């Protein structure tokens, strides 16, 4: 919902209370986890040339009763634009491996996963510069990239997109900290179709595909997939644990878009992972989990 | 103040900063209790039938310090308005208690306080599941009812309103979880003249009632009253307490009503129990404590 | 941005996203402090003579990591407004001590620093109760006073500010808590210049110059230093702390605006404390930092 526009100076505030409950033989899921986000995107043009935004998003929970406050700043960065020199700016942002990583997660509620927020880069974190430029300079349309680097461990890594013709994109990335990764995405958008997979190695390999449809009256469906296998491992000081699967699933879910502002889902976490000593201590879940949600957003 | 309002979107955002200096012998209230909530209620027409909603209203202090936070949601939900078939709404949402039972809470300062937040569905809570229906199926004018559902512990109520006719309002509930509370009281609100009583039992007994007017100016006073009494009680794990009453005392108020937008207002409990073996340890204040500010919202 | 203006009610809705990466030896210095900020201003026309304000802005770090939360209510006040008489404002406020102390605390990034916030009333901190008066009764042009009332420990205080004509300002305040405080500060103000020293004694003493020039093509180049040295202090219960320093540095620094919305900033501390006894038992810290940030607002 843009709120001000004048002047050349733009502000989106924008966000949503997603309403679910989870169903689950496991306890730390089944539940209400009712959340609710907001953000602000914001805008300065300096010059027909720069511009000066600025971007900020927080979650913040509602299942949590009161007195107590389960908050967090999702993304918080400002930055500039410059005329087809791309942008750069700092904060706390994604890590730019999510660029190509990104197209997996798309399921109506259990994505992504496989990598997590402060995960050394995959996904989001802290005290991130970021570099990256779109339509290759102005004389290349359809390839993007990034050139990222890190706050502390320190780190770096960089991705490039690339939309070959059609919705075909293509995509890699690579990044390091201070542990590598490398990252490899290929999608399909177009006529209603979304199938994107992607998958990778770490300092430890794991993969994730999904494919959509997009029903006209409003009903995305969705079968997914996604894995994870490692190599030897290490309980805090010790405890040499061998080569097991992490995560490893099949899913449906579908979500129904009333419109632009009000979705309602359905999923179905098809959990496959069997129970047993690294699943316990860990506490990686085994119970496959199912969950429903009305979200409104604006 | 609705900030928005555009292709059958609107999304009003409210708030205030309300300010407060309590006063007191005890030491627990004696102080600035300044604080302040923003929130916005989020609307979006689907159809000649349907609307989707979505809502969100939570709390800050302004007394706590630097560094500290002390924040927690009061209401977060989404749900659908079908046209005469009432609406669906879940999540971090209001008690079906609370329809009959907020008629008495319309003291300058102190209202209600025979039940808290998350007391089991009597206010606010998680998890509640809600189908509440207006003007009863548009069959009949002013009868309206809910039955509701909670997370968990489990449980379930419904409440139905009744403005009998002219100012009248007859009002009543039941509760249950895994305890069980129901509602009796009415409200008669005509000529700037607000009378309104409401009790009711639990498992334990508790009953509150308020007269107010409006000035023409703009100042409704307010007298009111409400006390509990208890049956056999218990200290966590043991306990031989007998039957005393945890909260009984009368009170003077009145708020001022500069506009809308803006609000002065003295109130002052003018408490009733004695300090004894109960007041002490459950901690129940047994002072007349007296609050003084300005509410300033939008 | 105000987002809001209708019959004489507005509302103005500020923030920002300062994303700054502090470098130095230190180790809870050195490292990413992206902060960001909310807030907003609050307006209500009541009559010709009264209009009832209202103001609120908490904060919220972006480089705490995922999960926590760094947030603090920096004001959060309501007041009303009578052009001639004043205005009056009870809530989490700025401390009348500021009035003065302020035109000193205009640096890029650090400044003030003396006082601390909740620093018994030489700034922030929660329950003042407060009445400045503005051109004095509207009879005597380029002078305010104000007369303000803490809450809980127990204090008052008053200020007087007057801008002596042309673009000199002179400012004397006091605050007394049950340990006092003086305050004396000189702001210059004009073309392109600011110069603004003070400093005050407290139950001690301290003392803050500063000269920022504004540039034609945007950039306030800025010089400026403070000191404070004091008597005896203990460790909680002992420790014969001598006479010494608690801090005492010259800094250097520059804003560079874009335009009103965006900015880009260095602020270079050079710093000048010794590492002894002090320093070490007493968390106060001994290096040189440089601060290098991205502001943008709204």
């Amino acid at each position: 919902a843009e709120i001000y526009n004048k002047d050349g100076n733009k502000l989106d505030l924008f966000g949503k209370v997603d309403g679910l409950h989870y169903f689950s033989d496991d306890k730390g899921s089944d539940g209400d986890q009712t959340y609710m986000r907001i953000g602000f995107k914001g805008e300065t043009q300096v010059n027909d040339q720069l511009t000066g935004y600025g971007q900020w998003e927080y979650q913040i929970q509602g299942n949590q009763t009161e007195g107590s406050n389960d908050s967090w700043t999702r993304v918080a960065f400002a930055g500039l634009k410059f005329a087809d020199a791309g942008s750069f700016d700092y904060g706390r942002n994604y890590g730019v491996t999510y660029d190509v990583t990104s197209w997996t997660d798309v399921l109506p509620e259990f994505g992504g996963d496989t990598y997590g927020a402060d995960n050394f880069m995959q996904q989001r974190g802290n005290g991130y510069a970021t570099y990256r430029n779109t339509d290759f300079f102005g004389l290349v349309d359809g390839l993007d990239f990034a050139l990222q680097y890190q706050g502390k461990g320190d780190g770096y890594g960089g991705s490039l997109t690339y939309a070959i013709g059609e919705g075909f994109s293509v995509g890699g990335a690579i990044t390091t900290s201070k542990a590598t990764v490398y990252t490899g995405g290929l999608k399909y958008d177009a006529n209603n179709i979304y199938l994107a997979a992607q998958y990778s190695q770490t300092y430890a390999q794991n993969f994730e595909v999904v494919a959509q449809y997009q029903f006209d009256f409003g009903l995305r469906p969705s079968v997914a997939y996604l894995q994870s296998k490692g190599k030897d491992i290490s309980n805090g000081y010790g405890a040499s644990y061998g080569d097991q699967d992490i995560v490893k699933y099949v899913d449906v879910g579908a979500t129904y878009y009333f419109n632009k502002n009000m979705s309602t889902y359905v999923d179905y976490k098809i959990n496959l992972l069997d129970k047993n000593d690294f699943t316990r201590d860990a506490g990686i879940n085994t119970d496959d989990i199912v969950a429903l949600g009305l979200v409104y957003q604006f």
